[PDB]
């Protein structure tokens, strides 16, 4: 079974200014539109897997974007400690969703910052972790994750602040390939990527489409759901046996977060 944990747009707005696609984006989101396309995602989402969801906080507009909940594997959840006071409101929320439904919760330090499978992603055959830094998640965060989970942790240092969680611009996916906007991560991070994923198995993505979010996709199976996408990137899914469905969700980037962001896999096995 897999399992997506979301989070309904009831109390979502632009309220303040973390990410630079907030920035001129405070209240220019439609509540009315932004329901509306996460209705959208939901169904497509759970069309592939089955949908839990944690119900919203008032005064917590960025809690629809679940992949900052936590870091799963198996039983245990790494829970998110944010950044920026602006979300660390919600990690009682996320903590007791985590507690209810039979996880059992590390936290780490108050002082030390990382935003969860947002910043932290598996490889797909389980053989380590990828694990982002530069902006949000802290590099000393990594060495917690790897022994609290009991995996590898490759650490990736983002340069970009467009691209300021590693789910905005890195994306692996099942089979062994791996979506992925290079110029977010520096030399010798991209490098280090090289050395594990063979060109074959690179599914490298250009600006035009890393700017409308394209690695910011739900992968389950064969099935990648994502915001948009140009006919070049399609026709490379394609080819790599990936079957693409697209759902608008431009209110959800005016927040910088697309399909990705507002999901978080509960159910990651341990392999
Ligand atoms: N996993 C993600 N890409 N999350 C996007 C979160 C967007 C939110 N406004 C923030 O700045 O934190």
């Amino acid at each position: 079974d897999i399992r997506i944990l979301m989070c309904p747009p009831d109390h979502y707005d632009v309220d303040y200014v973390i990410n630079p696609w907030m920035e001129g984006n405070i209240h220019k989101s439609s509540q009315e539109r932004a329901v509306e396309q996460w209705k959208k995602l939901h169904q497509t989402i759970k069309e592939c897997a089955i949908v839990d969801l944690v119900k919203p906080a008032k005064g917590w507009p960025d809690m629809v974007f679940t992949a900052n909940a936590g870091l799963v594997l198996g039983e245990n959840v790494v829970l998110s400690r944010f950044y920026h006071k602006e979300r660390q409101g919600e990690e009682p929320y996320f903590k007791a969703w985590f507690e209810e439904n039979g996880f059992t919760v590390y936290e780490l330090p108050q002082d030390l910052p990382f935003e969860g499978a947002g910043d932290a992603l598996f490889d797909r055959e389980g053989r380590w972790l990828w694990a982002g830094y530069g902006f949000r998640s802290e590099l000393d965060s990594h060495p917690y994750i790897a022994k609290w989970l009991d995996t590898e942790v490759v650490s990736l240092r983002l340069i970009d602040e467009r691209f300021y969680h590693l789910d905005t611009c890195f994306c692996p996916l099942s089979g062994g390939y791996l979506l992925y906007y290079p110029p977010a991560f520096d030399a010798y991070s991209n490098r280090v990527i090289e050395m594990r994923i063979p060109p074959e198995k690179r599914i490298i993505v250009e600006e035009l489409d890393a700017v409308n979010f394209a690695c910011n996709a739900v992968n389950v199976n064969d099935i990648i759901i994502m915001n948009l996408v140009s006919r070049t990137l399609k026709e490379k899914l394609a080819e790599a046996g990936f079957k693409v469905r697209e759902t608008p969700l431009t209110e959800f980037l005016k927040a910088g977060g697309a399909a990705k962001s507002l999901t978080l896999r509960v159910t990651e096995p341990i392999l």
